[PDB]
């Protein structure tokens, strides 16, 4: 679980979104496993706007931060779940490094801010769905 909280914005892994969040949908993109939700609380996350593929990911199945390098937003295949069926998602960019289903939610962040969050794993890789070319999530 995780989310990123950027002014009156709530974004969550898509899978994961709750009655409110749908209640209260602003944008939803299956194909990113991206869904975002109104918040009444004012959210203080800074959202980078750059081309890092370096950075750094919480992992709650370690409970630990792990710097990574990351490759760029990209159209990747991922396999079938209780959430979608075996489809290309875009946006997604991976590392190499330690991720559980439960760990989605979790953020990448570089130095200029939030990149994206946790969004698939397996075979010693990590998803991460990218937030960066999402320019409105400040206006
Ligand atoms: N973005 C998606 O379609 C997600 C939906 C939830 C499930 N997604 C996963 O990648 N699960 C997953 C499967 C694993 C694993 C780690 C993960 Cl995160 O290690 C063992 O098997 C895709
Ligand atoms: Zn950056």
């Amino acid at each position: 679980s995780g989310a990123i909280y950027v002014g009156n914005y709530r974004v969550v892994n898509r899978h994961l979104a709750t009655h409110n969040d749908w209640a209260n949908l602003v944008w939803e993109d299956s194909s990113r496993d991206l869904l975002v939700s109104s918040t009444t609380a004012q959210g203080c996350d800074t959202i980078a706007r750059c081309d890092c593929q370096t950075g750094v990911y919480y992992c709650s199945s370690r409970r630990k931060h792990y710097p990574v390098s990351f490759s760029k937003p990209s159209l990747i295949f991922v396999e079938a779940s209780e959430y979608y069926p075996a489809r290309y998602q875009s946006h997604l960019m991976l590392a190499v490094g330690h991720s559980e289903p439960g760990d989605c939610g979790g953020i990448l962040r570089c130095q200029h801010g939030v990149v994206g969050i946790v969004s698939t794993g397996g075979n010693g890789l990590v998803g991460f769905a990218d937030v960066r070319d999402l320019l409105w999530l400040d206006e």
